[PDB]
């Protein structure tokens, strides 16, 4: 293993950063093999590279538009000379806003193997981390009856106004 | 790539289920490396089989004391002939409860190498799987002001009483 390795393992983050924030889906999949998985934060399944790519666009133009990604390295490891695990942090800043919100906090874990064709992208996981007080509220919240989560959900909404 | 590896990396969630079922630590960590890398909900990082073994046997004895967890695959594939991805869905019965938490939906994903001793999970990124209400939810509630924020606990925290 190089320095070269581990410079092309890392620079597959910034590469992604970089092409949300400039609403690139080409940008955002290049990364990927063809047969990579792609599993986002509610479950969606996307298969290689062009999928993926297909998948950011669309978003970037409606869901996600105007969003902005940071994020930096949490951990490189090569299992061996054709095997990493990269752990990312990323943060979202949502349209008109300019701090990170809580909600998108995410820790994806990249798997990255090295083919015929170099590094590549074969799976990466995308979910949100929580904090320990955020995942005691959700369970206190999914403990009350639907009636009192209603009361909670309509009282969010009322302040949202407002 | 035979039917015995398949089934020896299936048979991983199932030892994984019943141990943490039974409270046990050492049978939870049974199929990792001694290099592993597992990364828990809110961004714990617990490296080896011996780790993450001390790890979930203090939490069996304490803070997940009487859960109970349920799951099933959602995919496996074989990358090569000697490393497989394989994405699981678990549930988490509360102690108390006869329903699963929706507060503890978890997908989470295993990197599985064939090395020297046959197959042993190497990553494993256990997170929270968010439904896209629920986002929108903590979207809408990061949003709000600190002070906004503090009525809606506070009203969470009455209605749990009660
Ligand atoms: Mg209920
Ligand atoms: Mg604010």
């Amino acid at each position: 293993t190089t320095t070269a390795d581990e410079s092309a393992i890392r620079a597959f983050h910034r590469q992604m950063i970089d092409a949300w924030n400039r609403g690139s889906g080409e940008g955002f999949a290049a990364p990927f093999s063809e047969t990579a998985d792609f599993i986002t934060f509610e479950g969606t399944h996307l298969k290689g590279r062009k999928e993926i790519a297909a998948f950011h666009q669309q978003a970037f133009d409606t869901v996600v538009k105007g969003t902005r990604l940071e994020g930096e390295v949490d951990f490189v490891r090569f299992v061996n000379s054709q095997l990493a695990l990269m752990l990312v942090v990323i943060r979202v800043i949502l349209p008109g806003q300019t701090e990170t919100s809580a909600s998108r906090d995410s820790l994806p874990l990249y798997v990255v193997t090295k083919g015929d064709e170099g590094w590549q992208i074969e799976g990466l996981l995308n979910t949100r981390k929580l904090t320990l007080e955020r995942q005691f509220f959700l369970d206190d919240f999914d403990s009350l009856s639907a009636e009192a989560q209603r009361q909670v959900t309509d009282l969010v909404a009322s302040l949202k106004q407002s």
